[PDB]
């Protein structure tokens, strides 16, 4: 089935470390990308298990396969840290609001 499910979409952990380490890259390299700048620093208002420390960054992971490079964010998102280790895989797919859920 799916490693990860977001809503309708199912992602396999390839498609989290091709997300991740983009992500990552651009992070390390004091760069961004698009309107609202990401990779950018995760909040965690939402109070989620994750047991690898803070802080956290988000990035856009996209249905479609390809790496963001701007334009739709879309809903889903991946979480790291500093140490480049994964925190988890969220959306804003089935919350309250600005709530994001985790993905299963």
């Amino acid at each position: 089935a799916c490693d990860y499910t977001c809503g309708s979409n199912c992602y396999s952990s390839s498609d989290v470390s091709t997300a991740q380490a983009a992500g990552y890259k651009l992070h390390e390299d004091g760069e961004t990308v698009g309107s609202n700048s990401y990779p950018h620093k995760y909040n965690n208002y939402e109070g989620f298990d994750f047991s690898v420390s803070s802080p956290y960054y988000e990035w856009p992971i996209l249905s479609s396969g390809d790496v963001y490079s701007g334009g739709s964010p879309g809903a889903d998102r991946v979480v790291f840290n500093e140490n480049n280790q994964l925190a988890g895989v969220i959306t804003a797919t089935g919350a309250s609001g600005n709530n994001f859920v985790e993905c299963t």
